[PDB]
């Protein structure tokens, strides 16, 4: 279950998930603005229904 800012998503796959798996939000100092940029939970996705 992941919440990526956008759109909740419930995926059950064959996730080969990495030992650090986060999200990143980047912050733009120009224009003040903060957007999601970094989606590194899984490096592969497979076998599911
Ligand atoms: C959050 O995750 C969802 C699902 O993984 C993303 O929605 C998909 O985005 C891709 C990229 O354009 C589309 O091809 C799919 O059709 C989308 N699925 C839908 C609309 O059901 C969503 O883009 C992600 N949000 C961010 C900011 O990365
Ligand atoms: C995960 O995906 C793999 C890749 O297709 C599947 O491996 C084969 O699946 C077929 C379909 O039943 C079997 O006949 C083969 O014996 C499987 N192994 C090989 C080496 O071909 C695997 O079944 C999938 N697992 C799940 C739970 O969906
Ligand atoms: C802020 O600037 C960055 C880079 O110029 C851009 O990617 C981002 O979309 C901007 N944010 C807004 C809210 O316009």
């Amino acid at each position: 279950i992941v919440n990526n800012a956008t759109n909740v998503v419930i995926k059950v796959c064959e996730f080969q998930f990495c030992n650090d798996p986060f999200l990143g939000v980047y912050y733009h100092k120009n224009n003040k603005s903060w957007m999601e940029s970094e989606f590194r939970v899984y490096s592969s996705a497979n076998n599911c229904t």
